[PDB]
Order: C-alpha cells, then structure tokens, then sequence
C-alpha cells in the first residue's frame, strides 16, 4: 500500500 | 485508513 | 525545534 | 514554517 | 510491515 | 496499530 | 540537519 | 528546503 498525502496549510495522510 | 496524530511535545502516530 | 502537529482527519505540521 | 507536501504516488516534502 | 521509502526531490512512501 | 520508530541518524519505521 | 525520532508509544520529532 | 529520505530497512531523514 501507499501512504498518500492529500493537501490544502493542512494535510490528510491516508494508507491506501 | 488514516494516519492520525494524537498529540501532547510528543505524538502517537496511529493507523486507523 | 520539533515538529508540532496541530490536529483537527487533517493536520498542520509546523516546525516549532 | 510548516511542512508543505507537493503530491502527484510520489510526493515532494518541503519546509515552507 | 514497515514504511519503505522509494526516493528519487520526490519520494514514494509505501507500506511493506 | 501505531508507527513504531526504532532509532539508532537512521531509523526503522515499523507498523506495530 | 536531521529529523530525529526520540521515542518512548509516543515520539518527539526533533529537528537538529 | 526539502525533507530528504536516504534509505537502506532503515531511513535517514534530512532537512536540506
Ligand atoms: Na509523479
Ligand atoms: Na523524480
């Protein structure tokens, strides 16, 4: 799986 | 799932 | 300095 | 400053 | 598992 | 689980 | 400088 | 500046 960084500042870290 | 930062400094990095 | 997580999910990672 | 992620997967992590 | 970084700058973060 | 840092510098980031 | 993980669980992420 | 990941497994995190 990847660690993904969704970003605006703020970031959301996801495991996909 | 998210990586969540539970924080006091120190932090717990939780996989949820 | 240390990395300061301001958590709301989303987080801001500050260099404090 | 804060950690600024530039996301494309690949990411560039910077200190802004 | 552990976090495996593939570095090129850009990096891919994976869970191995 | 949480991210467990085994630090020696170098670190191993385990998903515990 | 390094990012250093001072660790107990919780961790302090230090910029040195 | 960048956060850089030198990697062997172990990783070294640098601020450049
Ligand atoms: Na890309
Ligand atoms: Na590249």
């Amino acid at each position: 799986a990847y660690l993904l960084f969704y970003t605006e500042a703020k970031v959301t870290v996801t495991v996909k």
